[PDB]
């Protein structure tokens, strides 16, 4: 049967001490609430009702493209009142799962077990075992069913030893939600309408509530401050790393590895310590990434080595290329197979053809470079003091001598040779040699200070 | 009532295998003994008696500016003998707290509880609970008072199960210290005068000794070798990070963060992995620090992003500036609001005005640069082969073409334009364009090797 | 008496998902099997029989220089069958220790205790205690001898509570091995000849099997996938770091330190976070290594500071030199005492004499530089577009002005001075000053865009 989700996302998150609302804070580069939306989506949710409030304008801008129903709650009167705002949109004969935008690590697999266990006209409640369950509502089981959730203050001596606890995550059908939400009261110390009370109300109707234990506590742990958020971060990164290691990626130290997006990999990939992978990255077979590298939105071909302290963004690198150390590839850098990019080199929005080398102290911007070129140390593409930034075109088999400026727009044809220290402003023809004629003054017997 | 401190700092620290004395080894960039002096100071100590011995000359040079009474002990005959060297300086009616220069993590808050609990004419003894208390003197309580400290070898079966242990840290009034120290003997296996024996001597006088438990074991743990020192370091750094996280600083991974000094911060500051903050650093609102950065003695304005692998020292950066990646700011670098400093750029003792950009492969030293300037890739300020290093002055709205050397002393006035590849030795006037006239030899049909 | 080793190394290692065989995967830069060969060697092994199979060609190329007997097993019929392939080479009156190429952390010290405990004509079995011993053969002791190894499935209730477990590591004399291996059968659920069965067979002969507990579990843990391999890596690195710390090396954070080879050190060496030491490295007294540095096959003299993000390979650095930050030393870099190498500088196969400085944005390759030289920012050694790469020779007390290209082959004699922006192609004589005569066009009243 069909399924929809409700995600609670209205919290201010005061203890974050932030201008952002609570659920927009990120884990692995992605807002907490986005993790939960994505999980709801892969679970098969037909609709996702996003209950929001605080920082409303920011929620809308940061999540503009999310396929969710925006339910703006105007007052915080408890979670049952919050969920009830979405209730008119529930189909009677679909399941509804309730999730929390500040508990981002809840998994599809746990939620599939929760939904599968839901008895008809009843509730499936996600629970978890804690070593120190102080403060949290204890799960009371009679037979295989939950008959109550007794809070800390009400529990007797024996009930306090119960380790099983309420997570707030639950699944019931839409008609049942509409019915029971209307019957929730606010007669308690906080004066709030608690979603917790649905368990009691279901039992009032002789409906079955069954418990399903989450396997990992961190799946149901929320973050109320940045300390707790960093704990979720580290747990998540460790889990991502472990998956990659079991898939055959050699991560030298999983505690010093960060993935903030998606990684596609081949076999025998090696990733040294303190590497960050961001956005969508694809690594081919036998790619080796040295320490300190940052790769954001890149495709790296088979047999590429990236040496330490290289930073790459929005770039493509062909097979058997060698990059680094201290290389920077900026958006639009496209390196062909068997290229070489070296230390203190910056490449921006340029193509570099097969076998070409750019190995030191060089800036190449807005350029096309052909195959088997030799770009000397200190070479710089530049522009006139004008308006827009023009293109430098270098053909195949060109030698550009060290410390030469190429002044765009300019074209250097196949097989040209340019001497060191040259300023190139005019087009260079095929097989043309250009050498700078220097004038020097030589003074003999010039004694330097002793 | 008044308070003074005695700090024991005379140890050689043989197992450090160092030419430094034990207590000069650092935690978070600061000598262990300095942590303890600082704590004594914020506790309200009127005097701080520093008992020193081994590496005396080094202690004096490294701690020359500390407001302490230098008590040089000439022979090591135990801690009671050590403290007695300072005793003539104790005021009869002040409290005296005894602390250890090799146990740097003791806190003001723990010591305030210790002092508050001290009964008049008695002692307050700081104790701690250990899971494995083997080797340490057990605390024996009769009623709410300490009647003995029984060492490992003397304890019976039941006394060995006591987890509460002596830390050596204690508070009593000055007259009591002078009295009891004079009565300590050296009749034991080590032949030493132990400060421990004051507890027995107080009980001999029908004076009350009360125990106060330290909350954290690491507060009273000393470091005898560099392995133990690194454990204290990691604990301290984790504690600093946690405080910052609870204050609203987003530290992506607190295990990969080091603060070696003080940090002042605004709201919504983000600090990526492997950042080191040294000396006194001030970060404004919404500052983002990328991975690998080192900031020492810097002020960073609101909305600055520092990209990966940037190293900054003794520098100021205005709001909305963009630094990095691979940028180096050396002492005296002052960047105005909305500036841009890029990869493989070094700025030393120079001011850079609002909106100006220095984005690649450049050295700017001893310079003043105005607003809205464009400093091209490969630009270098340099000097003649002479004596001292002179200044380059660049005005507002100046364009300096790529790979130009500016030869100090020289002035470039407002609105000037300098072509690429220029050597500037003479002053450039307002709205003056300077272009290098190059001579080139062009040889057609020059075939390069196949 | 004599000793030889047998090392089992034939596994495919399917769950590594690799083109490499299992035991060639590295820990601290060295194949797992190599760790075990090295341990066997320092134990005093006369012969080392290496049982190999899967990835045979790769084993032979990667371990070509290992002093081992290559025993190629053609079918996998169990470990007893494997060891029996080597048995014809066992001397009757030598001890034989059996080790595993996928359990690299086994130590010499543990193995010496194992061998010492071996009763004559009997077996010494290495065992270990586990908290959860499920799946592993339990050690059954009657008196001080092992009478059986009962597998999980056969054990009764009380035997499952035994925490002591079989590691597979054992020592017996050669004649005993030849005898008992011939009597091992394959009547079990897997149809394999298990080396485990020797314990039963020894007991059949009224021969004594004695247990020896390994002190650390990680010594006998094998790695079947890259997750488990990373755990061994981290344990090994922590152990190496701890040893260095106890020897007096200040490693600021042992969890962010990697040694992949050997380290020789003096006193008062400091190593900041995220440093990697590879190959054979020697550091003198008071060497300070900043964060992010990579040192591979280097000798560093007394009192050298290496500042952050410096990468050094196959290089020598004299006392009191200063390197970094952002310095790169490539193979053959030899820096004399009191030299200075700075940011965005690359030195390859060059010698730099005492007191000389190369402090910014410079490439020096295939060069000899003398004492007290000043190599300006932007200086580049380069070659003509020819065949091989020639040498630049610079004498003592030479000043090379900024952004000068030195075009090899060329010689600059003692005391020469070269102006900024020069192209040097011809030899410069002693005390010769060379200055570039520039031609410039100056255009007054050139208004740039507003
Ligand atoms: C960010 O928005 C909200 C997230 C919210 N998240 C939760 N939960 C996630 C965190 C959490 C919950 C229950 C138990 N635990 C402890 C874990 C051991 C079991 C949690 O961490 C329930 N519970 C809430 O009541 C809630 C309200 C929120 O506010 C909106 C709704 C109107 C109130
Ligand atoms: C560096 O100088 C000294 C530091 C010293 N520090 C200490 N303590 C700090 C370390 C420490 C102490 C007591 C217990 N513990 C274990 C912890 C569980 C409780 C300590 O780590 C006492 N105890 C000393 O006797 C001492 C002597 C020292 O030498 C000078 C004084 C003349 C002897
Ligand atoms: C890589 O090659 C092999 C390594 C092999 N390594 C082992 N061991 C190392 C790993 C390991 C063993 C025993 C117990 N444990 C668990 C630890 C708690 C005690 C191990 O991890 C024995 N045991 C094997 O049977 C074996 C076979 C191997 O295959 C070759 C031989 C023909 C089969």
């Amino acid at each position: 049967k069909a399924l929809s989700a409700v995600i609670l996302a209205a919290g201010k998150g005061t203890r974050m001490y932030s201008d952002l609302p609570k659920v927009l804070h990120t884990i692995a580069g992605k807002p907490m609430v986005k993790h939960v939306i994505d999980t709801a989506h892969q679970l098969g949710s037909e609709n996702i009702h996003l209950i929001y409030g605080h920082g409303g304008d920011l929620m809308r801008t940061h999540l503009a493209n999310e396929q969710v129903n925006w339910v703006l709650q105007t007052e915080q009167l408890g979670t049952a009142h919050a969920v009830q705002q979405a209730a008119p949109f529930f189909k009677d004969n679909e399941n509804i799962v309730v999730l929390y935008g500040d508990a981002p690590l809840i998994t599809k697999e746990t939620l599939e077990k929760l939904i599968e266990a839901k008895p008809e006209n009843g509730i499936a409640l996600l629970t978890v075992n804690l070593d120190n369950p102080t403060g949290y509502g204890r799960i009371i089981r009679e037979n295989g069913n939950v008959v109550a959730i007794v809070e800390q203050k009400d529990a007797n001596a024996e009930q306090l030893n119960i380790k099983e606890v309420n997570t707030g995550v639950m699944v019931s059908d839409g008609a049942s939600f509409k019915k029971w939400l209307a019957r929730v009261g606010n007669n308690n110390a906080q004066g709030e309408y608690y979603l917790t009370d649905l368990i009691a109300l279901a039992n009032q109707d002789n409906c079955q509530v069954v418990a399903v234990q989450a396997t990992d506590v961190m799946e149901v742990e929320g973050a109320n401050n940045r300390l707790q958020l960093a704990a979720l971060e580290r747990y998540f990164q460790n889990k991502q790393a472990s998956k990659l290691l079991l898939e055959g990626v050699m991560i030298y130290d999983p505690a010093r590895f960060d993935l903030r997006g998606t990684l596609e990999h081949g076999k025998d990939v090696e990733i040294d310590v303190n590497v960050i992978i961001e956005g969508n990255v694809k690594l081919g077979d036998r790619v080796k990434i040295g320490t300190g590298c940052v790769l954001k939105n890149v495709v790296i071909g088979n047999d590429v080595e990236i040496k330490p302290y290289s930073v790459l963004e929005d770039s493509i690198v062909g097979e058997k290329a060698a990059i680094g150390p201290f290389s920077r590839l900026r958006p639009g850098a496209e390196l062909a197979a068997e290229t070489h990019v070296g230390n203190f080199v910056e490449i921006k929005k340029s193509t570099v053809g097969k076998g070409s080398k750019v190995n030191h102290l060089t800036y190449v911007g807005d350029s096309e470079i052909g195959s088997n070129c030799n770009i000397g140390a200190g070479v710089i593409t530049c522009n006139y003091d004008g308006a827009n930034k023009f293109k430098t075109i270098i053909g195949d088999d060109v030698f550009v001598g060290s410390d030469t400026q190429l002044v765009a727009p300019v074209k250097v044809a196949n097989g040209a040779t340019i001497g060191a220290g040259t300023t190139i402003t005019r087009d260079v023809g095929e097989n043309e040699l250009v050498i700078t004629r220097v004038a020097q003054r030589h003074i003999q017997g010039w004694q330097r200070p002793i």
